[PDB]
């Protein structure tokens, strides 16, 4: 029910469908709020692994101190914790796909811990003495410029080229004008339902404006703008005037 | 109890009643001491959740070390934490409202931690392997210009669009002259009673001064000036002369 | 046992007596050694709260790391913190008065933490989920000019309006000529007693020069100068010569 | 075993004996190696506390992170302060004398922490709820020009007036010619004893040179020069030639 | 065979120079001395060797010799690893721990690359160097230890003092005895004996047939103003032996090295 | 299985064969991605220690805070953190060979710490009082010309003399014409195998681009472009079109 229109955005859809079967690293890039999360969620859904669990993690929100332990896991006892052994996030995602959003904001110290893990697909639980092997597809996302961080010495060069084997860029909305209106309508359906309103669609006078506003917040800002409009709506349609106070 | 007399403020008064039913995040701006907290607490009382918990947080007062742990919560066995597991502030506010005050003073590193939590209402407990989802309405406030801070790279662009579903600016007092006297009189009533004094109201010449002093501290300054005035009053009324030493 | 002889100090002394019933924060300013500390104790003794605890604190002296914990207090578990629950200085002063000297030396980042505590008198213990409310009258003092610093952006504007309910400035010593001699005798009386000397009073020639001194160190400097002078005293009276080497 | 043959140092010696009874802080200044430590160590021996504790401290050797803790002391709790409670240096010096060497090397921010402690002799232990009071004589030393530092804003004026009750200036060695030879013989005595040598005294020509030698390092340099000579000595006396080589 | 290993006779060492011969004698005089020593010179001149030697000829030769790169100590634990620390006062460890100073008690302490220290860091050592006294971190008992200090730097230290880049008061604590090591280019006599010594060592390890140098080669070595000094030589000789074929080395083999 | 064709690449292999017995540090120079690690990795395989461990490390990438700890290792405690004892990379490489990558990108300050370690192979564990001694062969790499860099004061002169015994450069690619083609095919074999593809070899049209030289990223770019090309391959042979699409 989602929207893929325009020559630019439709082209990406083909790329994704072909790599659905692949076991190899993925690097997703673009501004935040362009729909990168949907794509990340989509690759898993379209893959040979569609029925398995999808584990969402906000990286960098993990403290550096428990990062390795909280991720890879630990056994019973073994450096003053609990009594019983506890699974790590990788083993829970074993056979599945793990999505790390905003990887580019990760600390230099933490990257090194997962670094050796990337190539071997093997690791040691903290305090565990038996090497474990798991099968996990890695997905990554960031709203920032990764190319820059490497040049600034803020990002390891070797990690970029390992994850950046395949790189998929999402362009902003201002470079996809054809996609604007169909999306706006999709949100109307959702918001009209939520707040139980009588709204149907937008007047043409309103529609012309969206194209001239170069949308710095992309999809994420739009979704918010519509939600505002539906709430203050009176009739079933929204005029340019109701947007004017919004802009 | 609460005072709104003004063109500017009455417009806002209407705005709140419509989102009383709304489930989405709110971002309040204005100088500090214009009543941002009153607005935040009021939305809750006027909403359908008015009977549920309301959690007030300074968020600048939170220590960096426990920031992650004290917020989301943890399961027993996170690097020798306690014995027992403890819920987080998000879980405590479930069904209720969570207010993050003076958010604009937060460091970029910390802002990012909150990213996945706001929109999805989902997160992971520390040491927990089970994804938790809770229902909490989020309000935020700051006394600085956040739109400018983003442009200066001092505040995350992606976080702004998550909280900024609704944006409400509070105008200063000098742009609300009609609010001055009602506010001034209301504060006097409580203080005269509290400190058991004989004071009732203001002389005409005194009232004229309040209108001419362009109030840089806004409403918060007013309350104090009356409190200063009430304590030193002799007769039942306050003249312009008694204010002269205060201004 | 305290000395107030002067037009300047007697006027202020009256103000203190009038606010004895008031429950609100006070801001003391002045050069170092002018008695800013004395007033803070005096307000307490003359107020209705005079019989309850008076807590003296160098706020600048609080290390940043435990700054939050030592102030608000904490529950048992805090990253292997203690065993037992412990109250903070705000809770310790409940029903009493809390005196923060050198408020002006705090970093902008740290000041932000104190905001909700000052006005609401409310906070959350560390690891505690129940909002606590305390009753504390706040007294503050600083050797800096706050009105200037705010304009220089070196001090939070919003915090000033929270603490600044009552503002007391106080003049240096050179602008109080009447206090010099009465004070000098008290210290001489004190030190002659302490150090068992034969000294009684001052020669006429000595006294005239002393009054014409700029006194950058104010009363504290006097106390030191008398202590220095008494030790080297020979006769029962002190001449201009023993003081002359200091000026 | 200490040497004072100079007119200036003899006057100071008298000055010291008169102030032996005082309980108040002393500030010693001068070039390094002029004997600032012997005087400080001596005053204790001549005071009423000569049998009481003498605490020697390099305030510069205290690391920034525990500066607060190592000084005031701490209770089991607080930091993750492990298990045992520990006294602070101030509690250690109660009834005794506290010697702070190289006070002049403190960072302006750090100076402020000890401020209330110096004058009041009062503080709170870390995690402690009972105010502790001690009676401590404070001694301080610096190799820097302190009068200058205040004027440049590099040293707080407020601390100076707390510490600066008694100020003792030690002149360099080049301004005490009378002290040179008596000192030299004493140093000759010790090293001749330690290294079991045959040396007795100086040639007439050599002694003259020492007097014309602008000692920049003062006594500390002399001691070293003597130590070199005793080691390399052959006969019972040292000629100008043995010194000519140095340097 | 590899790098003796039972070291009967010997690692030995070469001193044939007038300057170095004079310095060797000076050392013999301080064998009884308990006082700090300051060694200066270009890099690779044997400053470490002298330091190890002063220890060997002293009365403390049988007691501990603590070798330390001070520059390598982290700023954060610098105070702690040095003076030592008690059970608390950090979030450090559990148990109390001795410092390197307390470890060298009765012995000799060698501080290498002292000249690279930051002014903030130098000030901390003051009471410890001259008085030999300090307080352990979190400790309330004043500790007193007996330690002879040796120091080294590859820079000009008097210069640093005059430039305000090195604390003056500290200089007079360490600088009781000061030893300036001249470079090799000012010791011409040491050149040939050294090269021969290195050649023999490497010939054994890497089993080659080389014995000595041609007359033409020796001339070049003398005209090479050795900016890396002996350390450069040791490397240069080691380089030649591996690539050596016959028993002698000509000037041609050196040209690619210089 | 490594590819050496060009005369430059073939001659160097012979040089190594002679020094296989040598135990001394090595200095490798050339552009990034020229095979410095492979040359280095081969040397180990050819050495007397070839059967012992080989430790690869990027030095410039280590964070300053843990730089010392991860390198020398540490005993339990002696740090704020670190429950567990840790071997260092030096001790981990004991009896083996240690490869330091991108030394030329290392901070000047960090270089000074390594001095005694390189030549003497001795150090003290962090918090350990027992001296550690190891037998380790040194390998070094840089993307810059070091002899020049020292003269610019960007690299310590004394450290160079430790690593710079033998200096061997490598041409990037452009002076090796013969190595280009054999390499590309070698990867096709692995990548066709790894991802189970139908690919066999390259068409003549593909090769024409390969002969169009300008590889600014040298060999490192090649491996990635081929890895990229194989995934996007359609037929059993690859035309210029999938390669043309990148650069
Ligand atoms: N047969 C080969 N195929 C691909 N790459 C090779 C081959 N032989 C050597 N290399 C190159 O060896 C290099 C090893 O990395 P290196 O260039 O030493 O690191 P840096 O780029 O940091 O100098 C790789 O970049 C790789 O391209
Ligand atoms: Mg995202
Ligand atoms: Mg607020
Ligand atoms: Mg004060
Ligand atoms: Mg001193
Ligand atoms: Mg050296
Ligand atoms: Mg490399």
């Amino acid at each position: 029910e989602y929207v893929f229109e325009s020559p630019k955005m439709k082209e990406i859809l083909e790329k994704i469908k072909k790599i659905s079967c692949a076991e190899c690293p993925v690097l997703i890039t673009g501004e935040s709020g362009v729909g990168k999360e949907v794509v990340a969620r989509l690759i898993h859904k379209l893959s040979d692994r569609s029925k398995e669990p999808f584990v969402a993690l906000n990286v960098a929100s993990i403290p550096r101190d428990i990062f390795e332990a909280e991720l890879f896991g630990y056994e019973k006892g073994a450096f003053t914790g609990a009594v019983s052994s506890k699974e790590g996030f990788f083993e829970l995602a074993d056979g599945g796909t793990l999505f790390l959003d905003e990887i580019g904001e990760l600390s230099l110290e933490a990257q090194a811990k997962l670094l050796r893990v990337i190539e071997s697909g093997k690791f040691y639980r903290l305090g565990g003495r038996k090497e474990i092997e798991v099968n996990v597809r890695i997905l990554a996302a960031t709203n920032r410029n990764i190319k820059e961080l490497v040049k600034e010495g803020k990002f390891r060069e070797d990690l970029y080229y390992r994850l950046g084997v395949i790189e998929i860029e999402i362009p902003p909305l201002r470079e996809r004008k054809e996609d604007i209106i169909p999306l706006a309508n999709h949100f109307l359906k959702k918001f009209s339902r939520k707040y139980a309103k009588e709204v149907e669609g937008f007047t043409k006078s309103a529609q012309e404006l969206l194209l001239s506003y170069p949308w710095y917040g992309n999809v994420r800002e739009l979704k918010n703008v519509i939600e505002r409009a539906v709430l203050f709506s009176e009739g079933k349609f929204i005029d340019r005037g109701e947007l004017s106070c919004l802009v």
